[PDB]
């Protein structure tokens, strides 16, 4: 038996995320906390959801062909589908847990209707201030935001794999709000999914849905229509990795700081 | 002045080690001659370094990522997969255990290559990586192991190319006797095909490829008859057993090969 | 001399009678505007004739071809659907039926378009034709009929437009009071949904659509409260009856609505 | 309320189609009968498979679009997928059953390995020897042939909506001997599949094998590879689909006879 082999070894040791869930629903005390189990050891600690839980989805060994391109980033579900209340990650506290957003003291809820699609963030991205978007605006300083369009609805903070499929430029309160459109890699068609234009073709509406529900939520909480770069036009997913990575990048630096 | 900036940047910071590896092929010599090979190596993702390596003892056998996301209470069951035989062919490839970096080269018989008599082989059959069905080890019915890697059949729609690598859920597996050995045949489906996710087990199979396990053992059963053999033996009766005991078949054998390198 | 032609014509000689319908719509009005309307037609796929007909009382409410080969061991469950208010949307479109050939038209509260306040419907919502839910009939806990077509909600992915039709699968029920009296929603999916040949009954929903069902049980039971009501009552405890009982409920409707043209 | 209503009277009632099994299977006793079971009075009748089962599927009211063209067809599975023994609708017999094809006194099976695909006919159609196809051969007098190309067997006789993707000219003994390509309106990649074009990009490797195997499986059997017209390629449905009328017309000129 030839043993000839390149003694290539696995260095660190597979995690496993855990959340825990502390205070009460719907309260202002309610928050998600997240964890890393080491899968050999046993041992856990506390992780932030932003920081902390890889961008980009990689094993070690990839088998899949070298031609075909990487699209597997995670996504943190912060509102799920079908739902209203208001969640975020807290870029402010501790670790990141996930909490109820606070609009006077009362906690959050959409008054338009309900999110219809998992509404999160991607993490390790920064949508910073200092940089300067499409149409002039600055980022808001904070996550990238993402919309996962398929049929099952995710739990609050819960994290899994999606495939960028393209980006809408939302203006809020005068800043740049990307929202990153994606689908769950389990979803059954994520596999018929190949870019933007695609979204029509399997799920008809969609599309002019997500647009004219982020156009107008804030109109009947007083607000007026929100506006958008491009044309309210989805961009696609080229366009869109491209701002995830300067995203990418924009948090590093917040992180060498 | 409506800005509060106020951003915590306290993490766990978790250094991610060594690169992430990129799988490649090559091949070498004509194919259907005894020249044929097909070689594999990994390309660095960072450095774009490559170094040949072999399909057998260095292709992970468990699929996994840096952090797993899915829920801890989830099981794991995604298993690589190595093609030899594609499905729908008839020419017996294998990985050549006894050469250096054992690349995949057709079977010769006695300077000719080798192809199945009986017909083509109805699904990708192949091996899973960093196993060893030691011949010191005594299996059910009292049957030493047959000195190779696990035998795999992946039965999803989709045809692998020859020596193709993927990712399989395992859902049962077969217990052959071949030549007075142990040569158990895991079950498996690609994680991409559209079934997957409803195969809970091995005894889905029926419900969803009705005819599937019946013609893995009736083939298996009689494939040699034809070339001048016998028919086959089964143990446990012929039956498929399910993906627990499976996936207990294929640590034990995971072990064994651990042994095997450390000698 | 090879040749044996001795070809039996032996058949049941079976005429086909009639011919196919082809289902049209056509738009009238401004939309959003109180002219709006949406009305059907058949073409006969043989002559080319078009006729007005009512989408209630003309679109089959059991969908069926010729010769059915699917397993006479096979439950049918293939019900035709109409979508009234799209998935994601609001306004309120209803059958008109109290009009000629009952078309569609949006729902006006005084004088005004009706919109839903509380947010936008997240799953195809129509009735299923043919079907009469009766004053004169008592259902569960003492509640009679509202007089209007059953309920429907389809759960599936895709979005129909406006008064679109498509074959839909059973999988259950919820008994929901509005007004005093009994209003059903029956639970469907469209049998082109990618997911439909998993859900066999109701139970399934919540293991390949988690929240979906809790959704609806939610949305109606409050989507009245903002615009000034109370939450909604309802049977058997909010709780979703399977497709057998549902199916039960949907043939007392299918036969009421057979009276109700005799009369 | 209104009930005007189109009183378009729903005419015959619908059948069941039955089978049943006489003989013994493997031997030349083995036959399968089809029948009819009406759906209101539940009266059975013997039926032929090929005369009697619509080639065409359709329903009283198309809701489909006007726009989307039919592809609907019926078809009747001699050789299940993963199985050898050579099974056929018996033209000769009354009411055409299914029956074992016999090679010599004894009952045949293909020597060079098994059917993978569910191999069988068209019901209603003739490919007759009057008549002169591509590469000028004539027809070999009997239903058209169909290969459906999904992932589930069938099973002997069974019969089931399949959507028509291609077709292969494959010359036998001198004629012409089409064989259509289908896959069943229930396998899950039917939707996907639009054109002929498309089974190497949902199912590599498919149409070379498909092509190989009827090229070949005579040789071991002592004869010679197989001739095909148009370069052994396989033409697009709107051709085969064509083929199938002309062979569903010269079915119905065999029964005005």
């Amino acid at each position: 038996f030839s043993m000839v082999s390149v003694d290539f070894a696995v260095p660190y040791h597979q995690q496993q995320l855990l959340t825990r869930e502390t205070g009460e629903l719907y309260t202002p005390s309610y928050r998600v906390l997240y964890y890393f189990r080491d899968m050999e050891t046993g041992k856990e600690l506390q992780v932030s959801p932003w920081h902390d839980i890889p961008l980009y989805v990689r094993d070690l060994v990839r088998t899949k062909p070298a031609s075909l391109p990487m699209n597997r980033y995670n996504f943190i579900c912060e509102i799920p589908k079908w739902t209203r209340a208001k969640f975020e990650i807290a870029t402010g506290e501790p670790f990141n847990p996930i909490k109820q957003d606070i609009k006077n003291g009362v906690p959050r809820f959409y008054k338009h209707g309900d999110m219809m699609w998992n509404y999160g963030a991607l993490p390790q991205t920064w949508e910073s201030t200092d940089v300067v978007f499409e149409g002039g605006y600055v980022g808001d300083n904070d996550p990238i935001d993402a919309i996962e369009i398929g049929m099952t609805q995710f739990k609050v903070g819960q994290v899994g794999a999606v495939k960028v499929l393209g980006i809408l430029g939302m203006i809020d309160d005068g800043q740049m709000d990307w929202k990153v459109i994606c689908i769950s890699h389990n979803d059954p068609i994520c596999r018929f999914l190949k870019d933007i234009h695609d979204v029509p073709k399997f799920l008809p509406g969609c599309l002019d849905a997500i647009h004219e529900w982020f156009r107008v939520y804030k109109i009947c909480q007083g607000g007026v229509e929100n506006k958008f770069v491009f044309n309210g036009e989805f961009k696609d997913k080229s366009f869109a990795m491209k701002v995830i990575d300067e995203s990418h990048y924009m948090w590093g630096n917040l992180r060498k700081i």
